[PDB]
């Protein structure tokens, strides 16, 4: 029943501390060019679902790991019963505007829009998705297989306020659904920075290349 | 009478305003909570072949216990339990892990909250799924899996059970287009190489064929 | 002029006085209610041999009565009854407890209130439902049958009950692709070994044949 | 002009502030009874669907009507004659289809014109599927549907109806639709229930159509 | 450093709530003040064409720009501050429509804006859209050819007028692998009159031909 309070008590302590996080000087207005922020994205392929020859469409199912970090959501463990971490909706944080340049239908949303925020200030967000997207399958019915890609970056930002990153060029296929009807061949994530004449600032995305067949 | 039922309004009223808007930031490894849950398998409604995805409708049975809504009934005149909208209060963020759609809710998002602190919400909901149909038209049938569980928790926050690893199939639709051989719902802890913290799920397994 | 301004004024003031003012919290064991259900069939739209999937368009009566609700017309200006957004005010969570979709609402979510408490609402819904049509292409037809009753609630705190066991077939359309052979609304009372209250539906049988 | 300006703009928030606070409307009653006036544009009939017997079309509904509680003299603020507003901010009446298949899509943005006589002019886009036997659609004299419009809740001595005309608008009829339109009609109608002494009022949409040839 | 971007954060804060709050909802636009939209059309992909019900499905990013006095400020008094992002919940934008849709659009992008210290606003929504159009001829070289108008639904020429920077609509991100290939499209505004009433009435007309790649 000390047990009871030392839990009302650890109640209390994460409560404060969202408190003051989230309304002590309130909401983080983005990503600035005089302020500028990393992403880190990671794709964890689970499923080619469907490949359309007659729309060229192909859908996706897929996590989709964000990681950033900000000096407005740093806390001393200390302060707050030693809470190293926390749960939160997303709803309650800024998040990046990461978004793919080619979708035919909007992103269909499959997981809790639930973050998790680390006492350094860095947040960790993995949002599971099925997305339809550009895609020519022909191919796919080849010992070759088909390829399509896909770009996602910010809508908003350049490269002047969000950099992307990944921590590998390799896709995490430990996970992709075995029985499916397609086999995933390859599937890579590779940063890249596009310049344009009419502009000084440069603009940065991460593409998913995914190779694939039908499964025999 | 009319005057007794004034009454228990005002203690319900009470009791809800005292718990909900003058007393909780989910659970951590420090108040940890166990989560049951079970399914009712009403119906595989569709299996297609040509891109592995089942349909399934079920109900899906969560309890829980929270100390935060706990009451003295004898402080509420002999208030027991009451019915609750699930935005009043809480709730597990337990994910079908290999859904290829949006799950859909076919029931009120309505939950019982007893005084002992325990909830009960009963979601009826239709998923799709990744599962291979296939052999589902022989007598041997089709097999399915999908695990639930806490999408951002581990099990040092939320552990999860079942009450029965028998999945409930006293609501099974007679008449629909596949017969079930077999329906278990059974708890699995993942153990990891990145990670020191256990990761709990619910697996879903159905056996299944053409009637 | 001024006195339609009046009539206004105590219109507001009635709701004001009912809703921002007075409380309730849903039916409990001490304070049951009893829902009297109605259909009336518009359509079978469409029944799918291939996932055993029937599409129904029905109008659904709904009507209840609180305590609560009541008022005297002779402090409100002789007002009877008045038309409010469901949403301002408690509804039950009457379900269908075999559809396959999320119910498709085709009518707007506005109810009438009367001065003894009384409320009647009539929501239009296209439903999914479990129904194997075999049999709908012969003289026999096809019959399915769904329960509609509370989702939280047991009989101990909503009873439910019709006016008739006829569904209302008046307004079935003429030209459909189905033709209603019968259509029937059933009170029933169900015990579970689980638990000890009795549960409560309506169940709405339906026999039908493909248009010749 | 840029201090003119200023002002229309204070002049406007300050009309809508003491509009839509100021005497909070209830919609209408016997005592207080409402008439809209409804007609159609017809722009398209997209689908005829034989295996369900639901026709879906694309039209322009222009509802009008008039509430005295959202009259005002223009000289009281900047000669502003009528101004712009979200459908939320206002009544509207619930104009219904007695027979559709699925909820309506609109396909316009949910704003009405406000007249300092108190006069309302709304004119949503819709998408509706109704239930409709495309039988016939495939020869000379086509196929011929109906569906009735109204409100669901009001009766006749609360909210009346009305059209302008009984010829829907088909100058906006996509020339180039699958189905020829024969002819379009909305009449009024008044119905009488056994259950109910009140009368009740639709307008029925009637739509002769074939395969363009 | 980290003092340095809490200034900067702050002074952005501070405008946000300068700008918004203070001086509240805008009215939208009106005869006395009246506004220019900027539109251009991106096209990106034309999905489907369906000849059963003469529908095609397009997507594209429609960049809208437009300015208001409201949203200026001097970036000498906010930190040197020049510009901002926002949702576009956060701002007024303009009620484009396409006249001739048979589905609600389907939003594809974040609706998030940009907001300039001379109170111009830059908003691009990513769009699905299947509107009126057969296409007959799409299996020919000649290909087919079809058009929607974009306008205000609500506002006459009288409250919003429209512009184009250019007549030709934005090839340089179509789907190379789509099942369409594009022979032109065009981007073109229209004044018209029409005998009910006496304002004039502003749209653009894109115009697309297109047949069936090979
Ligand atoms: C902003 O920049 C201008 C020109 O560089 C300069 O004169 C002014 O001092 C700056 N103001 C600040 C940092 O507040």
């Amino acid at each position: 029943y000390k047990d009871d309070d030392d839990k009302l008590h650890s109640q209390a302590n994460l409560m404060r501390l969202k408190s003051d996080l989230f309304n002590r000087s309130p909401m983080y207005p983005g990503p600035t060019k005089d302020d500028p922020l990393t992403v880190t994205l990671g794709f964890t392929l689970q499923d080619i679902v469907k490949a359309d020859s007659s729309t060229n469409e192909v859908d996706l199912v897929y996590y989709e790991q964000q990681r950033w970090k900000l000096n407005s959501l740093m806390w001393d463990p200390n302060e707050y019963g030693n809470i190293t971490d926390f749960r939160t909706s997303a709803a309650d944080i800024w998040t990046p505007d990461i978004t793919a340049y080619s979708s035919t239908r909007p992103v269909q949303v499959l997981s809790p829009q639930i973050a998790v925020v680390t006492h350094d200030g860095s947040v960790m967000f993995i949002p599971a998705q099925r997305l339809s997207f550009m895609c020519d399958p022909t191919g796919v019915d080849s010992e070759e297989g088909a390829t399509c890609a896909v770009k996602f970056g910010s809508w908003v930002y350049s490269g002047f306020e969000i950099d992307l990153k990944t921590d590998t060029d390799q896709v995490d296929l430990s996970s992709y659904y075995a029985s499916s009807k397609y086999e995933i061949l390859s599937a890579t994530q590779t940063r890249q920075v596009q310049h344009y004449s009419c502009c000084p600032e440069p603009y940065i995305d991460v593409n998913l290349v995914v190779k694939f067949r039908e499964r025999r």
